[PDB]
């Protein structure tokens, strides 16, 4: 049983700017990934100081990239706070609309695609690599669920019957033909290194058989 959801038209522009301007510099995708996932984490962290049992569902705070090439997959998994269904409808829990006014708004004065994390959309990014994002998640309050969108207007929410998470999220990015060197590990190792030095989480680069 699968909905199928509009985006906001606003959001729907932000994809499509995202996706067709020319702006070589994509490897800042998996920098706003990384920076998400660690300020779910900082949130399970926070509620787990007055109430352990928050960490019931899993005590590791933690993030793990796992690239696949037969699937052409890049997956960052974290366990952090995860999201109910109601924030993945809202936008994966951000206040998109107006992060997108003013974002626009700074790339017609000058700022460009790099500083998107800046107006709390940096998940978006993920279209600068991916063809389609599936994104998996898991909140202490909720069921799992499975987003997913290829852009085009238009996104999908289900009940999520697969592997169990325990709770956080996983972003896996079905990336797009031209984009298959984060897919490579020392291309990964230089980006996490490069933008993601004070993330104060453990990031495990998983490697291929
Ligand atoms: C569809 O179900 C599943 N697919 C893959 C992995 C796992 C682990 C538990 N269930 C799984």
């Amino acid at each position: 049983e699968v909905e199928t959801f509009a985006f906001q038209a606003e959001i729907a522009q932000l994809m499509s700017l995202i996706i067709n301007t020319f702006y070589s510099n994509k490897e800042i995708f998996l920098r706003e990934l990384i920076s998400n996932s660690s300020d779910a984490l900082d949130k399970i962290r926070y509620e787990s100081l007055t109430d352990p049992s928050k960490l019931d569902s899993g005590k590791e705070l933690h993030i793990n990239l796992i690239p696949n090439k037969q699937d052409r997959t890049l997956t960052i998994v974290d366990t952090g706070i995860g999201m109910t269904k109601a924030d993945l409808i809202n936008n994966l829990g951000t206040i998109a609309k107006s992060g997108t006014k003013a974002f626009m708004e700074a790339l017609q004065a000058g700022a460009d695609i790099s500083m998107i994390g800046q107006f709390g959309v940096g998940f978006y990014s993920a279209y600068l690599v991916a063809e389609k994002v599936t994104v998996i998640t898991k909140h202490n309050d909720d069921e799992q669920y499975a987003w997913e969108s290829s852009a085009g207007g238009s996104f999908t929410v289900r009940t999520d019957t697969g592997e169990p998470m325990g709770r956080g999220t996983k972003v896996i990015l079905h990336l797009k033909e031209d984009q298959t060197e984060y897919l490579e590990e020392r291309r990964i190792k230089e980006i996490v290194k490069k933008h993601s030095q004070f993330i104060g989480y453990p990031i495990t680069l998983f490697v291929e058989k």
